């Protein structure tokens, strides 16, 4: 139970940064801009490369999993706002400024996420961890309350903590 | 009369084959995510796109979208089966005898209808028909949640400037 606890910290900080599609999707609804910027993109992927180092990490490692975290982020983005322009409105939720809340909260993240992969390196190879993974994705689920999508793309974004 | 109900069926049918590829990875402990399997897949769509008059360009992105779509319902299968421990009893179709004909035609059936609403997909009212066509696909398919999402997911790109 100490193992399907361990990856509970690193599921729950991937777990904050998926929240954040939340308010970019408010974000994209109010302007009207894509989902897929692809140059924003590749800095942020290119950001984790540079940091890597810092936590014991393989530079192909972070990009790795940072570019799951922008894939699990776009999977809510565009389920939310079709869920919207299906319905015909969005969410009356007061919007938080993308530059001066939405990214620092992403860019602590990077630095926590990077962290909890360093400190739970020694199980990432474990013959269990696919099942510990999707454990703590539950747990973490059912203690933040996610609701399927969420845990579905939180599912995503966990894609590749487990290395053969 | 909604135009793209068509292609948001044809990429409805693309994106179901993940429950089939999921429970082959399920019984043989292959990753979702194989790079140089994925590359041949949009490598495939890019060789084919001329015939229906699709830029290389735009060919990549909408495959590029219909494999992280596919790998969304995927992954999260196989995590639903590990929490329950055990994934579903349904029979395996082959790889080569079922699933891999059958996305070859899907990708024939997509471009196709690609082709066929180009002149829609820079219309102001694009995002609006696309979204109501994956809401009517997906009620009519019995698309649950992750299935509708991941749908969501699939026609990301339909809609061009």
């Amino acid at each position: 139970g100490a193992q399907q606890d361990a990856f509970v910290p690193l599921v729950r900080s991937m777990a904050d940064r998926l929240n954040t599609a939340d308010q970019v999707a408010l974000s994209k609804w109010d302007t009207g801009q894509p989902v897929y910027d692809g140059q924003r993109e590749a800095q942020v992927i290119a950001n984790a490369a540079t940091m890597a180092s810092e936590y014991g990490l393989t530079a192909e490692d972070a990009i790795n999993i940072f570019s799951d975290q922008v894939e699990a982020n776009k999977e809510v983005q565009y389920a939310l706002l079709n869920n919207w322009r299906r319905q015909g409105d969005a969410p009356a939720t007061p919007r938080q400024s993308l530059a001066g809340v939405i990214r620092p909260i992403l860019d602590k993240l990077q630095a926590s996420i990077m962290q909890n992969l360093q400190s739970v390196a020694p199980l990432r190879s474990i013959a269990d961890c696919h099942a510990l993974v999707a454990s703590a994705v539950g747990q973490v689920a059912e203690q933040a309350s996610l609701d399927v999508l969420h845990r579905a793309a939180l599912d995503r974004a966990v894609a590749r903590i487990c290395v053969k």
